[PDB]
């Protein structure tokens, strides 16, 4: 009926939480979003991996009168929210181009007459065949954009069909909007807001730390043996192993099977009833292990293995973010080889030059720098999302075996002072040439040869300077700007090192 369930909205949220979704307390972020959403103020909600984002629009939808529309690109999961929501008495529905015309009209007719409270619609469907015009007669009280980084060319998963979502604000000037995402760095967060035309929204950015996940890496070397010994050492704990090919999945699954490990294969070339069996056997812990391509929200996954490295940190974060959703101790292990990053680079550098290849090259490079990190793996991930932190976690493979340290105060001011001195406009190599005092026309053309930093670092190698700055980006003192061609930029945390007010310990850069 689209009828508000409670009389007092304030105490309504937590009423519903407990009485309708059975939970006991709100997860930080959650109340503030929900109260803001009931108030009618636009929002951008950035909740970490499996942090509880759907509740943020489901609870307000249950407490308001009218139709809440939820847009999502994940057809075949949207359907599965519908059914569980219907299970719990919640009057949900979805509407995509994958339905039959008869079935789409029936969902239109329940929105028309207010038998549907919550409507999950694919982006493409929402802008086609004058849907907005019909949507305007159904008392629409709230539009939620899920997966909202998908509208940005700067994120890791731009989808062209979300583009047209920038028309809705204009069409629906009193319609409150919320934009939800679990994966979007600063640029992308900023872009989401601009493109959807969020009106002075509350921007709530939860933390990205999952502290119960330990991040590890293993340098490949007879990797199949390494992958079998790794699994063995898990001593029965549940897991997902990610591979980039259907034959890697299929073959690994068979080898595990052959050693008495209850392991199955998952990928697109399985039949819809077979995937769902796989998923369900995994959900209940009938299977220890699922070997898969990039396609289950199980709360108790103990380990996530990446056999091949992802093309970006965003993907690496969502994929490892599947382990340990119950909050108990879990682990992510990435098997890496520097040749694997030379492949991807080769692959990428003969795709059509331009804007898109750049966005892709910056994101690959930052994935590549995480893998070759000499700094806490958790700090790399948080400072990549803009959650600037300098305290090592103590629960990742670099922190379990720290690299030899040296006082880097002098190295860091040199590097921090060059970046500021060149007006924060230049990428890593140019800066490093200025630090080393190369004989470069470009340098002479900009007069950087005249600077006092020019050549202060000549006695150390290009790789030394590369590591220093990479350690500064990993620690949150320096960002690489993706919208300015990866220009090295200074953050507030640089201030005390840059002033000489505080010392800084860095790893002695590795000889490679
Ligand atoms: N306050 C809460 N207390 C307990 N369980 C909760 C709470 N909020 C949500 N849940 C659960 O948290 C889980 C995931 O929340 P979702 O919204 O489905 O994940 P998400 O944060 O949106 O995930 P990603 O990053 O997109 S994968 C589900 O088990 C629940 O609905
Ligand atoms: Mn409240
Ligand atoms: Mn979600
Ligand atoms: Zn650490």
């Amino acid at each position: 009926m689209a009828q508000a369930e409670v009389l007092n909205l304030e105490s309504g949220a937590k009423q519903v939480l407990q009485e309708t979704f059975g939970y006991q307390q709100f997860r930080p972020g959650q109340e503030e979003i929900i109260d803001t959403v009931l108030s009618g103020r636009d929002c951008l909600v950035v909740m970490p991996t499996g942090g509880g984002k759907s509740l943020c629009y489901q609870i307000p939808a249950l407490l308001l009168n009218g139709l809440t529309v939820v847009v999502s690109p994940l057809i075949s999961l949207m359907k599965d929210q519908v059914d569980q929501l219907q299970a719990n008495g919640v009057a949900a529905a979805c509407l995509n181009s994958t339905q039959t015309r008869e079935q789409q009209l029936e969902v239109m007719t329940g929105c028309r007459t207010g038998q549907i409270r919550l409507l999950y619609i694919a982006p493409e469907r929402l802008m086609l065949d004058n849907f907005l015009e019909h949507l305007a007669h159904w008392n629409p009280v709230l539009l939620a954009v899920d997966e909202a980084h998908c509208i940005s060319q700067w994120g890791h998963d731009f989808r062209p069909e979300y583009a047209a979502l920038g028309q809705l604000r204009q069409r629906f000037p009193t319609l409150p909007f919320m934009a939800l995402t679990a994966t979007a760095d600063d640029t992308t967060r900023q872009d989401i807001v601009r493109l959807l035309g969020l009106n002075d929204p509350l921007i709530q950015i939860s933390s990205f730390d999952r502290p119960n996940i330990r991040y590890m890496l293993m340098e490949k070397f007879k990797p199949l043996d390494q992958l079998m010994r790794y699994v063995q050492e898990q001593r029965g704990k549940s897991g997902i192993i990610y591979c980039n090919s259907r034959a890697k999945v299929e073959d690994t699954a068979a080898r595990l099977q052959s050693k008495g490990i209850s392991a199955a294969a998952y990928h697109a070339g399985l039949e819809n009833n077979v995937r769902a069996d796989v998923q369900e056997k995994f959900q209940r812990d009938d299977l220890q292990i699922v070997v898969a391509t990039v396609a289950i929200n199980k709360p108790n996954v103990r380990f996530v293995v990446h056999f091949d490295i992802p093309r970006n940190i965003e993907s690496y974060y969502q994929e490892t973010g599947r382990a340990g959703r119950d909050g108990l101790p879990a682990e992510a292990m990435l098997f890496y080889d520097p040749a694997d990053m030379a492949w991807l680079r080769r692959c990428l550098e003969e795709k059509p030059q331009g804007q898109l290849q750049d966005i892709e090259r910056h994101k690959l490079n930052a994935m590549g720098a995480f893998a070759e990190a000499q700094t806490c793996r958790r700090l790399v991930l948080l400072n990549y999302f803009g959650e600037g932190r300098q305290e090592p976690c103590g629960n990742c493979d670099i922190c379990l075996d720290p690299p030899k340290q040296y006082d880097g105060s002098t190295d860091a001011q040199i590097a921090l002072s060059t970046i500021g001195r060149v007006n924060q406009r230049f990428g890593m190599g140019y800066v490093v040439e200025v630090i080393r005092g190369a004989n470069n026309q470009r340098i002479r053309d900009y007069g950087h040869d005249k600077l006092k930093v020019y050549g202060m670092g000549r006695d150390k190698s290009h790789e030394h300077w590369v590591s220093v700055i990479r350690q500064l980006i990993h620690l949150g003192l320096v960002t690489q700007n993706i919208a300015q061609h990866s220009a090295l930029q200074l953050t507030e945390a640089a201030r005390p090192v840059l002033r000489g007010e505080s010392s800084l310990q860095l790893a002695v850069p590795r000889i490679v």
